[PDB]
């Protein structure tokens, strides 16, 4: 890929942003599908179309024209995606993770991610939610990456570390919120594989990813935070297990809304 | 993203059923060497894939494409005789086009076939691997034949393909397999694709296998993609037409003859089901 | 797909052989940080990239590369100063150009070096790896510098990569190893390419591990597929400079001597 | 090559008439300066181009164009504030996509204004000129909005333009014009279009007079060649804002220029009652 | 700058060289209305274009067009039924591709036809116009076959136009007019080429004319051009079908194959 | 085409320009063909590759790869184009005239522009130098300009007027200083015309030209000199009639070159600040 946008282009965006609303939040959250009811819990909210936002990749889905929320959550400012990019619909990482780096630029500091994923680890139910430890970039593999191209030092570096990607910390608290919320289920955690979809894994296919030692499977979210790494943001996220995965040839949403909101307090600054 | 319109689609399938009166219900994707199941096909009416409007044409020089639409055991198909690969530079939205139009031509069932190598240890120059399941490599970074807006008179924006090969196809392969009595037994097995078009390393022949692979090739998975897609039954096979090598202390003519012989044999079977394929 | 036509790499090829009268039977791409090989020639002449016809560019500013052409250790060479990459944006096509064209210099041997994470357990930073095998992840996706029609005037249309690195080199590099009496052992092992530019995540490594690579790295096999399709002889070594996270220099001097030295043993 | 595939015209079609109640009979492209035309219009509901399915965005930071329906003065329109040239770097198949979707909402008949510079001697700043016919130099090197291959659906292969600028609302145009009372007389005449954004030279305002032209602008003809592609009617003015430098040797103008403008807007309101069905 | 490269050019002609025995040395372009030609030839062997590696495909829907060699009034020649048009789409180093694939068959004079519409008052519907000279509109906007780096192998950097349209071959064409017993004269002009594919206003034709202008159409000037720069012999002619409008204020089918019949006379006077 | 550099790399390649040498020019000069014997006569000069430029447009014709030189002329400093890019040979206007933005954030002020044209003027003769007192942009009609594109502010307005493009100043000190050298020819004066090219013009095009009010004809400058006036540079340059045009149907360099190089040296005194 040849990032398509150029430096000035997430500044134009940026300051565009900054002289439409006087908010100036410190934590970014992307909402993974059906988890866009999050937007509903923030208060003195003032909402953007991505359509009329400046150099914003505008929503697929018909009838779906995503949102940039800037708002309250649990005392503190937010700006919040309802609606998300992603490479399957035909966007290259450029774009899906455009916004990441707009949000570096109007001050964000912590990128909270959330998505809905297939359940490989057999120990899943439906409705868990596995706080992400780590992730795997099946598509990176290949190339395919929201980096590819000269390397834009006023973001980051060249080739930026990913070990250390989803912080230790909120991971501690992360477990913490979730007991004082008290679940009949634990709090799961794990690796979350990427790769580009539309269609859902086969048998084989799934065992593979297992194997791998993945823990979760979806479409998304791993550019973002190679991104959001990249710039400097701190990250943390969760899967929603929606489904466990077919390995043989034979509500949770609201829980996560609370136990996001509920985090909102662990983040530093 | 595919490149192609919804109306394109319909223009050809408009096109070709304007030009023939056969309505094939079974279209049969074959092979390399297995471009001979074209003879033994009767009342047969050819298009080259170059006079076919939007159809992607062949690149191998001297031998473009063809449409064939014929009578196989009894029952009209459409077969394709000569095929499109990623490694030829054709994105998969192109190497899949004809599967939509046969689709939209009436086709409610696509038989595929193919020539892959041996990952199995039980597999042996000459088998033939009736293919359970599949593995997309390419599938895995973004290469998708469906990626980009879904059209929802195709099918659904997130298909399922757990059951890609059809069961009740598998049952009845077997069964006419052993009707057809032949020394080897019909092996079966998970397919694997990846881009080509250089042949794999030791390492990688290992990787493939530990992935859970019995067979390696370069196309097929695209097509079944589109196929199940857009609601046709599916099932197929891969000839093995060479073993691969999996370690470096291991140190040609017969094995060409293997494959030939193995390649009528296909032929057969896959006539020989055509009265198997329900409706 | 591929870009060029046949007569681009023509083109390219007698621009370079009117430009100097030196005729290398070996190419040598130096890898990160590798690029002191270069100073190791004698008799060298020099071009910029950017000045030569159909020659990828580079993308660091500051680092413009060059191709040098010069005797290293009485054997005569073109070697890479600065090499492409698939994550500086480059399509394969594009990063192996010059692979193509050093076979129509009539170049026979392909050095290819690079520095690489360290993924087999057993090796330590600044040890050398011989590169035995490779996995083109990339490759499993169709990202290939042989994709579109094949130029039959280069190679065939499914070449071999089973055999891609020379097993006569990978002997005389043991014994030459022994030879200099190296207090560390000569490491070999299979390379594995992935897209980069990020490093890896400790799943990936463990992963890739169990794959069954050694080394990891965002080059070099690329140019290995070209040349082999080509019909050059290949081998090459892999500079471990860091050893990847596995849980929650006289080091590249020597490489450039020991690579030196291996000249004498490359046959014709 | 027209980029749009007959269905995204329809998906936008579609989207508008889901999205308002209004059923416009008549389109309006308002001309630079022009945009005032949109006040005055009652029972008004707005769109930003940004939002609409298909739509081209407007370059211009800081203006981001607008569709609007409403009833003018007793016909259903839907008017364009803002515009897409040529210059912008827009191709003819993106600035002429709202034309075509136009037709589709049901619209019958075009009103294209814009603001040109005068080439005819004759011409004073704030004069109005009734197109009676354009020049399209840009098509003269395929430049065109209808190159590739023909829609059926919306028109014929070799669409013919010798009668572009109808001539029944020419003469209601003049008969309106009349009634008004004015004292400046209604000019007419020959519109030529070239790519811009620069302005003309002597040299070029001199040839492009020996032409044939009347007033010089960098818009409105793509729009036209579609208008008259898919049958819709079609009529339209130049507000003449400044008079092109013939010779090598302002608060006036200005003035003449913003008075024009609103006669031009009252004078386009009168005229539709002047349109037929 | 030209999408094909020498090669691909090389490739196409060695297919038609291998797939037909036949050895062209005059390759006759045909117009609106004038792929009747194609008839009234012997030993004919044809190709359809979708077939011949790298040539450009036909947009008209239904009328695949096709190239066919044979022999027309005792010379041997590959002729064009039907055309490309920058209008449908095509950049013009697609629209002129055969041109120079015909120069690399061994063809030595091109022979190009069309349809147009007439300018000069003169003129009326059905009469046939000499090509004397053209007027590139396009081309003065840089739209040009040849832009891009200068193939040496095909023609120079700078070619001359002005002496596109054979002196002789013009004047044998007059000569010849004689026998064909036609009571209207052989009329000769300008052709101006512009893009299309909406016919012209009132401002236009006058315009048009002013320029110098006989004839208009959306075509055959590119061809031409690209004809001359790799060295071509070059004759034409345009059937006017239909008098352009210059102010506000079954006949064709015989038109036709009266062209046909002199372009088949002419065989005899090209050179060689 | 929308033009696909971006403001920022006009800067880069200032930057680097500007941290390669020390030279500031005021002044920037087009070689038109043939006339590249400029750059000699310059002193203290140092020069570029256009390959080795960042951002910078390379040449097309093989072996004559293009040179930047920067150096003195006669008591002024400027820098030089040895090798142009034209339309015809592949490049769109945005990359044609990058150069000349470049020049501008160098802190140019300058631009003189030279070429050889095409005669169309009857009393014009081969080796007449015509100072170009206007211009006919015929690309530029049809929308191939490169200006195209959203405006960059920066650089200069939307609509950039064009009447006054070539210099009335030294237009006037041209003829003056042209006397000084007390030639035999007269210094010439006319629009020039440009045309895409590379083909030369058919009889029905030279008349069709003439009768637009054009003197001389070319495939290059116009492009600059829209550029130029756009980002607010004073310009003048000079057409090298090579060649007188044929406009009868029935009809059947060196030398000006240097003279046009030693007028040009001259004219460096002239030009203000
Ligand atoms: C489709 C959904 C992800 N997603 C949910 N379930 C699955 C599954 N079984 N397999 C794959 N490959 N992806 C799955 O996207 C949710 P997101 O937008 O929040 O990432
Ligand atoms: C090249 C052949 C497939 N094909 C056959 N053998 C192999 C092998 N060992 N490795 C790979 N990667 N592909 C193999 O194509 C046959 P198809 O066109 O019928 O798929
Ligand atoms: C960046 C460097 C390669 N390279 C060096 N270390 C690593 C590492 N840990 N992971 C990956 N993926 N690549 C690594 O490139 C060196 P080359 O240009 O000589 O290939
Ligand atoms: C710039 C303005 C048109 N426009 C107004 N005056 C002129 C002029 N002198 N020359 C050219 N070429 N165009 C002129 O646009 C107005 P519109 O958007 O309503 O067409
Ligand atoms: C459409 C036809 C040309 N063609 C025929 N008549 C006209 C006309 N009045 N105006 C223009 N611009 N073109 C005209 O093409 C015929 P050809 O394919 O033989 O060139
Ligand atoms: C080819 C030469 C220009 N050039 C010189 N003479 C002519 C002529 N008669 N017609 C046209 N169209 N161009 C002509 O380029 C000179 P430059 O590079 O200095 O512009
Ligand atoms: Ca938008
Ligand atoms: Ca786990
Ligand atoms: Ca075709
Ligand atoms: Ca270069
Ligand atoms: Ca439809
Ligand atoms: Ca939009
Ligand atoms: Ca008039
Ligand atoms: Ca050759
Ligand atoms: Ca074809
Ligand atoms: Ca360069």
């Amino acid at each position: 890929m040849q990032n398509g946008y150029t430096y000035e282009d997430y500044q134009d965006t940026a300051k565009w942003l900054l002289s439409h609303t006087e908010q100036r939040p410190q934590v970014a959250v992307i909402c993974g599908s059906g988890l866009g009811g999050l937007v509903n819990k923030l208060t003195q909210a003032q909402t953007f179309d991505y359509s009329e936002i400046p150099n914003f990749p505008e929503s697929t889905v018909p009838g779906h024209a995503g949102r940039l929320v800037f708002g309250i959550l649990n005392g503190r400012a937010c700006v919040m995606m309802q609606g998300r990019f992603h490479m399957y619909e035909g966007y290259p990482f450029w774009k899906v993770t455009f916004p990441v780096r707009v949000f570096r630029l109007l001050g964000v500091e912590t990128l909270v991610v959330t998505n809905a994923a297939g359940g490989l680890n057999p120990n899943f139910e439906v409705g868990d939610i596995m706080l992400i430890r780590d992730h795997i970039n099946l598509p990176g593999f290949s190339g395919q990456n929201p980096l590819r191209g000269p390397n834009e030092e006023r973001f980051g570096v060249r080739f930026p570390a990913m070990s250390d990607a989803y912080d230790r910390d909120m991971r501690q608290k992360a477990h913490s919120t979730w007991k004082q919320m008290g679940e009949q289920r634990e709090l799961q955690e794990g690796t979350y594989v990427m790769l580009g979809g539309p269609n859902f894994e086969t048998v084989a296919e799934c065992r593979l990813l297992r194997n791998l030692g993945a823990d979760a499977v979806g479409m998304s979210t791993v550019p973002e935070v190679i991104v959001a790494r990249h710039c400097g943001l701190r990250v943390f996220g969760f899967s929603l297990i929606t489904n466990k995965v077919i390995m043989d040839y034979e509500q949770a949403a609201q829980k996560l809304e609370q136990f996001v909101s509920l985090l909102m307090a662990s983040i530093p600054v």
